[PDB]
């Protein structure tokens, strides 16, 4: 019956400026190539071996923040246009990986290739062989000697006898990190094996059954098994262990039954009853009027209620935010994810040694987003692109962008004969990184007062482990016949550039106290009342920063000069959410130098352009001397009125129990962060907006008046739209 | 052109028993007062005074555990009906407001009236005049007080002089709580003044003047003014005051600018541009094809996706959850909201003694919700009741419940040719208490696989200070010209009584720590690594429990006997969310032992039917001697294989500043905890929804395949509904 809402189409804008901070296009990326190519002798990755050149990355060396500032701010010139590549030199007596310069793009003769190492703070562009990537050429080499050793006439005698199922029915593989000994030279690595499952399900089904080889060198025949091992029990060869097997006294441990894993299966059981009215469709978030965010495309810059951000992509990474703006002033230069690490403990050789840096298997070169579910209907997608081994990948539904209602009001207050609520809708920004068997969600979420929440939440498989009643109890809940939940850390770093009233600020922290005081209008009386004290937070501090006990602090990032009418500081202040943990491990033998940032909740550097990352996706391997120490950019420099970064942790220490099985669920593993104004203003600036409601009652009449500022509520018609399932196809970018 | 959506009705339900905690019908308060007036000589309110007798509070007493549980679950009979009431006595030589019983009901031969007070731990049912409640005869006793004094001759003149403008522009009130000494019987308060505006904006313009006056005893013309305090100077009258203000040396603090008030104003400035396409109206939530939660109007109780539960509504805090379950199962006995505080810390006598209990004012005694606003427009509404002082009130639109579809899956995986995804639908019930100048958002969303998350939020207008740069900065941020952001903790207790596997329980938590060990297939390597370990919680502890620094730990309610399959017991994890945080302050002279249960995050204790409150509305005057000392349930009793309760605190330490005015928002005020299970079932348990769907892609042929479970997302029409309007009309209920 009623008319149809009014509809209006999506709006797209000019970007101020260009996105400097982009991706390469296909043809800079080809020109790159082509150029290492004539340059040095290069073999195509199918083709090569550890004593073979080749190419693995080729992306945008991002410019520096001076010249980007003045180009953005004082009409200054386009920052050069340069491209990081990384080579593996095997040609020579050693192999190494190495880190390259080209530019300026497009190329011309004004292009050269120089060594590249200005953000690395161990001063080198090359990483050796030994600590090199576990990259497609490493990885199949592996693969191939685990092969050779396991699928011998003994080897799967005795993979059988104690497993249960033939060697083709089992899945072996290798821990991450490796691990390089720099005294000895030596490279050793631990692995297991996990029954195959035709639903990705391989991690819910480990063995029990361990082993651990020498890998030292580029010749694979000098490669050899050191250790078999199995209930606790250390064989020094395939020989060792399958005389043990014939004693009478052996002992086996149960086997997995793997006739009956319909525990491990995600979807829906076609015998389960349907509960109550959900043969009804769930509620749909609908935009009545139409999109209330724009875009650039071809630059990517967003806006949305006054804010304005470009985001730019990596293959480490994932997403990225430059010169974000609200209300035309920047408050963040940089905002990007750095790092995620998984740190398991537990009983077993496997899990012990399992410390992954995910930015080495790259968080931003995963699956496309499933519309309707991953993100409400009325998203937008974006695409995005990386290059790896010789292929340039597309990426379509990368990342989504929606605006959300959330379910509760901004503010709201009834007195006096009227009631006064704003809304809360929101801008976010999301992309899932599923790697292996974990999904990562992560969702920059913007409020209308100039708020900005960082999160993220866990699901997926986990990485359980065999349960051995006799050692598996202090580092995990057995959760199925043979399962442990192995106990885990999860801890993500983000580079958090804020610029307060300028980049020239000051940190603070506003200490709370009880204390015992005396008031001049009731003297001798004393009281136990509380106080708040403003600490300047002077110079570099090696231990970071932790959340206070029982949350007694606000910590701010302030302008070093401007302030508001009241003669405070401008400030925002970083308020930690859920997940403000950090590792409960000190000295990992898996991971001594690579992950130093993840000791705290929070740490407060000088900016640099050398120290653009915390880490990088070459740092796993490379145990002691990682291309990137932490550690090296807190020297106790002053911060007393200089650009200062924020290097925020957020973290999960988990746990699983039966709630994660057979996934993991997104809603209970969670952790956040706000970035809010504090005294950035005179006052709260969500005040302008029209999505909003002032009612008032006239006390004589007993007449009401309802003000909604625009908003026409009156029933009307409108069509819920089907999601764009049809842009989904499954796999890990068009190449 | 689409096809319209399929529409479904709303479904209402038969409860399975009846709801024995709910409040009294009119009927039954009706029989009562009669009753009360039949038995004692009663005054009506509006006729009464300190030495009238009069009724008070009418209210449902709530059933004692084991007897609902037999009527419940083993088909027992019905409880007794019965009514507390509070009475004030005042025809005898000392006044007091005294407890009693009235029951069972309906009124009979049968009936009897008891004094009342099993649940006060002081074991007492009556509350002497001077610790007594703060009433409409008291308060009206004071403001007569303070009118006869401050509107002298004399006290009208020093008033403008100091202030700016005419008593006639101001309004003076008093601190709360009162203070009694009990020691010398003497009973004192503090006040102030700020100035009168029209948009309920009083507490930003405090004006800086303060006194104190003697209200001991039932005779006013005995009450006398003691001080009057200004610029931390004390005058012991009125004249001595007058007299310094003559002075030439006489200083007056900058006054408030009465004339330029804008920046109290909460809604849209009309002259402010729009922000682009806030010309559009924001998202809206739909359901496409109808709502998906049903109830039983008559007896409140309400069923979605499994789970069940009554609720239950008190003036005291407004609303509580009865029997909560989920898949047949209880897991909740009780869950209710026990007392809110507010607790200040300043330079001034005002501020300094400010401790407000929010249940003493009434939480569940205030305004309707605002369709569309407070609760989206797919909200059902419901209407409770309440009694004071003669009166019954009808309030409708008092609490609303929706379906939210939360903007992140509940969980998904993609690997192996599939993705799997499962929505997030939530069943919410909310409800929103303005209490004067603060307005708090209590929100329970219950999610599919069984986690609730209790959460409040809040907004509105602070209490702040006057300004005196030479006192106020240890307690305050200055946020206007003459106006300081006067610090305090909000702080809030919910009784949580879980029933975990039955009412018999354990606690115990999983202590998570760093430690060096060796492992028998290394020795001799040490590895530091991280440990759990479960530890009971074997007795009561006074000292309660504060959440783990850096996070490490899980808190558990468990099953004293029952397990799941992997020899696990059944249990809930107590997860706390943000603003897991206690009182500041220990020892005020404005709460020394009224609020016990705020000093740490949680409380285990064993359940008694005498333990039925942490706090009462009765408390906040009585200092030393209260109706209930939370620490009397702390006694060292054994939790060992027990009916547990959890006494579980949110908080928030306020320092407002410029994103807090005019007001708070409720984005960055937030408090939450969630109750999640943890081996609670074999698996977790939303796999069987129908919100999920599950893509596979054939490597082969390249096809891909879309399963949605009976759920067809084809675009499809509807009409998007103006919330109910005319159903909100501004009041605290229609008497
Ligand atoms: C961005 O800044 C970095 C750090 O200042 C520059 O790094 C220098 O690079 C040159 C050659 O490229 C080296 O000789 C210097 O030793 C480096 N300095 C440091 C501190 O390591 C880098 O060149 C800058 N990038 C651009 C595009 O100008
Ligand atoms: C609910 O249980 C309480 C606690 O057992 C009962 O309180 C007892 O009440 C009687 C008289 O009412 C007193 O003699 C006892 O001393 C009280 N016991 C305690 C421990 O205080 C209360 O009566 C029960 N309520 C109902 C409706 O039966
Ligand atoms: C280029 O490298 C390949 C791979 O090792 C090698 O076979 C070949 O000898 C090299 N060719 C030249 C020009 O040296
Ligand atoms: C393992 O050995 C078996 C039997 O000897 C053989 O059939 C199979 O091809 C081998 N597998 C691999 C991957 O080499
Ligand atoms: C489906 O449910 C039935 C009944 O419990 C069970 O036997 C079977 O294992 C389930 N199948 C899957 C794939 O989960
Ligand atoms: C990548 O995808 C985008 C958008 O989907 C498309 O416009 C672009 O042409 C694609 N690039 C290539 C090289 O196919
Ligand atoms: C009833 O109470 C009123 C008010 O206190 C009082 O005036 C009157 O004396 C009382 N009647 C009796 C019999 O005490
Ligand atoms: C205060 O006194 C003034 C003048 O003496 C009078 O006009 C006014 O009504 C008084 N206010 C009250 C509340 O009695
Ligand atoms: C409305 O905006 C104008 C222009 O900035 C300002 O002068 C005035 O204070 C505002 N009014 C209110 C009620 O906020
Ligand atoms: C209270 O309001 C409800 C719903 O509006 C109504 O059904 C009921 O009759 C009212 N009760 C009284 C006593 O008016
Ligand atoms: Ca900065
Ligand atoms: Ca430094
Ligand atoms: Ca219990
Ligand atoms: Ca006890
Ligand atoms: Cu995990
Ligand atoms: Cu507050």
């Amino acid at each position: 019956a009623s008319a149809e809402c009014v509809s209006n189409e999506n709006v797209e804008i000019e970007a101020p400026k260009t996105n400097i901070w982009t991706s390469l296009a296909k043809e800079e990326v080809q020109e790159v190539l082509d150029l290492l190519h004539s340059t040095y002798n290069i073999t195509e990755v199918t083709k090569a071996d550890f004593f073979s050149n080749y190419v693995l990355w080729i992306e945008t060396l991002k410019p520096n923040k001076t010249e980007a500032l003045t180009y953005l701010d004082e009409d200054g010139d386009l920052p050069p246009r340069n491209a990081r590549t990384v080579v593996y030199f095997g040609e020579g007596e050693e192999g190494y990986f190495e880190e390259l310069k080209v530019g300026p793009l497009p190329v011309s003769d004004e292009t050269t290739i120089e060594p590249l190492s200005f953000y690395n703070t161990n001063g080198k562009s090359k990483l050796p062989f030994e600590v090199g990537h576990l990259d497609r050429i490493k990885s199949a080499a592996k693969s191939s000697f685990l092969n050779k050793n396991l699928n011998t006439t003994i080897m799967r005698d005795v993979l059988e006898g104690l497993i249960g199922v033939p060697y083709e029915d089992m899945g072996c593989h290798s821990a991450a990190p490796q691990l390089h000994d720099p005294a000895t030279g030596a490279t050793v690595d631990y692995g297991t094996c996990n029954i195959n499952t035709e639903n990705d399900a391989e991690n819910l089904v480990p063995t029990g059954f361990f082993f651990k080889f020498d890998m030292t060198g580029r010749d694979v025949s000098q490669w050899k098994m050191l250790e078999y091992i199995y209930n606790n029990k250390v064989y020094t060869s395939a020989e060792e262990l399958y005389e043990a097997m014939q004693k009478d006294d052996f002992v086996t441990l149960p086997k997995i039954d793997v006739d009956n894993l319909d525990w491990t299966v995600i979807q829906r059981n076609d015998s389960a009853p349907i509960r109550h009215l959900d043969d009804r469709k769930s509620p749909r978030l609908v935009e009545p009027e139409g999109r209330r965010w724009a875009y650039d495309g071809e630059e990517e810059y967003f806006s949305w209620m006054d804010w304005g951000f470009y985001t730019s992509w990596s293959r480490d990474t994932g997403i990225s935010f430059y010169d974000i703006t609200f209300k035309g002033e920047r408050i963040v230069y940089e905002l990007s994810l750095q790092e995620l690490i998984a740190e398991y403990g537990s009983d077993d050789p496997f899990n012990q040694h399992t410390f992954y840096s995910d930015i080495s298997y790259g968080v931003g070169n995963r699956f496309s987003l499933v519309p309707g579910y991953d993100c409400p209907a009325t998203a937008g997608y974006f695409t995005t692109d990386t290059f790896e081994y010789d292929e340039f990948y597309n990426r379509t539904l990368s990342y989504c962008v929606f605006e959300n209602q959330e379910d509760y009001s901004l503010l709201r207050h009834t007195g006096a004969s009227y009631s006064a609520i704003t809304q809360n809708p929101t801008l976010n920004v999301r992309f899932i990184s599923t790697i292996g068997n974990y999904d990562y969600n992560f969702l920059y979420k913007f409020f209308l007062d100039g708020t900005l929440e960082v999160s993220v939440r866990a699901a997926g498989y986990i990485q359980a482990g065999y349960w051995n009643p006799e050692t598996s109890a202090p580092y995990g809940l057995k959760i199925h016949d043979v399962l442990s939940g192995s106990f885990h850390d999860h801890v993500l770093n983000y580079k958090v550039d804020l610029d307060v009233g300028g980049t020239k600020n000051r940190a603070s922290k506003y200490v709370m106290k009880d204390v015992d005081v005396e008031y001049p209008w009731a003297p001798g009386t004393v009281y136990n009342t509380k106080q708040i004290a403003r600490e300047v937070l002077e110079k570099e501090d090696f231990n970071g920063i932790n959340w206070p006990e029982n949350g007694q602090g606000i910590l701010l990032i302030e302008s070093a000069e401007e302030t508001n009418s009241f003669g405070n500081p401008r400030a925002y202040n970083i308020m930690p959410g859920g997940g403000g943990v950090h590792r409960i491990v000190k000295n990992s033998r898996s991971g001594p130098e690579t992950q130093n940032w993840a000791r705290s909740n929070l740490f407060l550097t000088k900016h640099k352009d050398e120290e653009l990352r915390s880490s990088t996706a070459l740092n796993t391997n490379a145990l002691y001397d990682p291309p990137v120490n932490f550690n090296a950019f807190l020297d106790d420099e002053s911060l007393d009125g200089e650009d200062i970064v924020a290097w925020v942790n957020l973290g999960l220490h988990h746990l699983p129990n039966s709630n994660d099985l057979p996934n993991t669920i997104f809603s209970t593993a969670h952790a956040s962060f706000m970035l809010t104004p504090f005294n950035y203003f005179d006052s709260e600036n969500s005040r302008d907006t029209t999505q909003q409601v002032f009612y008032t009652y006239d006390d004589e009449t007993e007449e009401s008046n309802w003000e909604f500022y625009g908003n026409d509520w009156s029933s009307c018609g409108l069509e819920v739209p089907e999601p764009n399932f049809e842009d989904y196809t499954y796999g890990r970018g068009t190449r």
